[PDB]
């Protein structure tokens, strides 16, 4: 997160860190055994880390659970990043409490102007790499589809939306990938891609979760 603030320990209880010996992507807990992340964050050997604040210190509240299976959307296109969503099933269910809680899936898609909370342990520099120890947060609005397509002509599909600031300075970045975009308590997006981080007129592009609720529900129900 570039231009964000320190969230405060466990104030984002649904945030998870996907770890393979180091933090590589974020994710969201949607029930006690499933996490939603981005398809491009897929790899084998993933350990899901819940209740984290400082990812380099065991401070208490952490629960490290291995992933039993990762299900990348069947129509994921690694070249366009269209359908950049993945479900991870945990080996054991997590103990939910105030520090570890799931977030609700939406019933409707959000409108432009909706203010959302984006969080993660991704890079904090737009020019260079600085990775934080604790979780960073950024409040950002969903942009209109016309502004989004104007910024990324020919690269936005109906399964994507832009959120952020066209002036640059505040954005999500590499490492935040897979994590949550929550608006009015519902998970509306997944950090997917963007051109650099916090560059003028190049907002972040997110996977539009409201277009995948039936898929998520059907897939969880059959696995
Ligand atoms: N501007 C934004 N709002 C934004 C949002 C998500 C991003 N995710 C990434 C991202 C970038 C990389 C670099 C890799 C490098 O320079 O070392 C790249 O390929 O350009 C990699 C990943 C990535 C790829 C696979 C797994 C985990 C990852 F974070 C990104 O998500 N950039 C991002 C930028
Ligand atoms: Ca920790
Ligand atoms: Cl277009």
């Amino acid at each position: 997160i570039v231009g964000g603030y320190t969230c405060g320990a466990n104030t984002v209880p649904y945030q998870v860190s996907l770890n393979s010996g180091y933090h590589f992507c974020g994710g969201s807990l949607i029930n006690s055994q499933w996490v939603v992340s981005a398809a491009h964050c897929y790899k084998s050997g993933i350990q899901v880390r819940l209740g984290e604040d400082n990812i380099n210190v065991v401070e208490g509240n952490e629960q490290f659970i291995s992933a039993s299976k990762s299900i990348v959307h069947p129509s994921y296109n690694s070249n366009t990043l269209n359908n950049d969503i993945m479900l991870i099933k945990l080996k054991s269910a997590a103990s939910l409490n105030s520090r570890v809680a799931s977030i609700s899936l939406p019933t409707s898609c959000a409108s432009a102007g909706t203010q959302c909370l984006i969080s993660g342990w991704g890079n904090t520099k737009s020019s260079g790499t600085s990775y934080p120890d604790v979780l960073k947060c950024l409040k950002a609005p969903i942009l209109s589809d016309s502004s989004c397509k104007s910024a990324y002509p020919g690269q936005i599909t109906s399964n994507m939306f832009c959120a952020g600031y066209l002036e640059g300075g505040k954005d999500s970045c590499q490492g935040d990938s897979g994590g949550p975009v929550v608006c009015s308590g519902k998970l509306q997006g997944i950090v997917s891609w963007g051109s650099g981080c916090a560059q003028k007129n190049k907002p972040g592009v997110y996977t539009k979760v409201c277009n995948y609720v039936s898929w998520i529900k059907q897939t969880i129900a059959s696995n």
